[PDB]
């Protein structure tokens, strides 16, 4: 089997991508942000605390034939970002552009942090890290990839995301109409549960290329891209007038500039992401202080090749016995 699903920018700065997603019998519709950076697939739902839904829409699991309570499971998770939600748990029948996956487990949540309810885009996550940091408890599940990948023609999903345009999500296949040249596959620890990988340099504009070794994770649920500090400073010192802000929390830039490229190594090849994939304009309404993005993993203490890398190329997440990554440039 196969499936394919357009994703699409939640706002006029990429600032997520949602992706609908068909839950229960008769089928609920809700728009789910796919983050390869965690392995829960929650959702607003009937049992969300009132207060805290604000225009998403919801799963309500009575509605559904085919849904049935997990006795006693329950979920909390905790985001990079600072954002969380917890619940409990059902499975039910979830496809994803034609892609059916029966006893999915779909975590209700009965709370979700303020982040999420102000925004009314998102009506959940679906992970796609891996199993093994799936919050369920007492018995941890299994996400939807994990649940697919036998079906699969090949056990594998590939992310392309658009900038500022859709773009698209597919399991089982790797559409070779949809990037040039060829793709680079490089190694991958598991043993963080994450996508991590190691990049083989950078260069900022047309600058010589930097061999150094990056390890780091393809976040697709994280929007920027989070690098160590030297190579931070490296880049938006060839911007005039940028600067590192604590009050704003990271480095900001005159809207007036033009940002250079910034390219990343995978392999031998390389990976180009252009300027005005970096400008996540004005730190407030009107400021004409723009906000980078490009920005210090210190003090994460991971480095994350978020959407403003991973929207610069055409991505296979291979979960063969031996998982690996492949880019290529589109």
């Amino acid at each position: 089997s196969t499936g394919s699903a357009t994703t699409t920018p939640i706002d006029s700065l990429d600032d997520a991508y949602i992706t609908p997603v068909q839950i229960g019998t008769p089928a609920q519709t809700l728009n789910l942000d796919f983050d390869t950076g965690s392995s829960d697939l929650w959702v607003f739902s009937s049992e969300t605390t009132a207060s805290e839904v604000d225009g998403q829409t919801i799963y309500t699991p009575s509605k559904s034939t085919t849904a049935k309570l997990l006795s006693g499971a329950t979920w909390s998770i905790s985001y990079g970002d600072g954002s969380s939600s917890s619940g409990d748990v059902y499975t039910d029948t979830v496809s994803v552009g034609g892609l059916t996956v029966t006893g999915q487990a779909v975590e209700s949540a009965k709370k979700v942090s303020s982040s999420f309810t102000e925004d009314s885009t998102i009506d959940g996550l679906l992970g796609l890290a891996f199993s093994t940091l799936n919050t369920v408890s007492p018995t941890q599940q299994k996400t939807f990839f994990d649940n697919a990948k036998a079906s699969l023609d090949s056990p594998v999903f590939t992310a392309d995301l658009g900038y500022h345009a859709p773009g698209t999500y597919n399991f089982g296949f790797i559409d070779t109409t949809a990037y040039t040249g060829s793709i680079t596959y490089t190694a991958v620890s598991t043993k963080q549960g994450f996508w991590e990988w190691t990049s083989t340099g950078y260069a900022v504009g047309s600058g010589t290329f930097k061999s150094t070794s990056i390890d780091g994770i393809a976040d697709t649920g994280t929007t920027l891209l989070y690098l160590p500090a030297t190579v931070v400073s490296a880049y938006w010192a060839q911007v005039s007038g940028a600067k590192s802000s604590s009050s704003v929390g990271g480095y900001v830039f005159p809207c007036s500039a033009t940002l250079p490229s910034f390219t990343f190594g995978v392999g031998s090849a390389r990976i180009v992401i252009p300027g005005d994939y970096i400008d996540f304009g004005p730190i407030s309404t009107g400021s004409s202080s723009c906000f980078g993005g490009i920005q210090s993993s210190a003090g994460i203490g991971i480095n994350i090749f978020g959407d403003v890398a991973l929207k610069a190329a055409f991505v296979v997440f291979n979960g063969a016995t031996t998982p690996t990554l492949g880019f290529a440039s589109k």
